[PDB]
């Protein structure tokens, strides 16, 4: 809807970017990239942990 | 120059999003930022590193 950069946020990545020595555009695609797959496996291992309890409640409450 | 993404990569950012129940710009923008702290916490940590090294040299070499 209403994208929001901080002026001091928006320097972090200029900053970052340099660092890293690539674009500001290629270094917020990686960053957004990599973290992409980090939520991936945290939900998936969180779904998994899901699963697990309602594996043992279905046994207990037999 | 060349910004480069993997039809692949533009899944799993779409995915992600859903998943941080954000838009995909927002989560870009989110991750780029956090990634860009990290980053420089990285190089601070390196270059102070780096001062303490010539700091010993400094005294060794008199
Ligand atoms: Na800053
Ligand atoms: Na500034
Ligand atoms: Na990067
Ligand atoms: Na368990
Ligand atoms: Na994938
Ligand atoms: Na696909
Ligand atoms: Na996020
Ligand atoms: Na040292």
């Amino acid at each position: 809807i209403d994208l929001r950069l901080t002026d001091d946020d928006k320097s972090m990545i200029e900053e970052a970017a340099a660092i890293s020595n690539q674009s500001v555009s290629q270094f917020m695609l990686n960053s957004a990239s990599q973290r992409a797959a980090e939520v991936i496996e945290q939900h998936r291992r969180v779904i998994l942990n899901e699963e697990s309890w309602t594996r043992v409640m279905d046994a207990l409450s037999n």
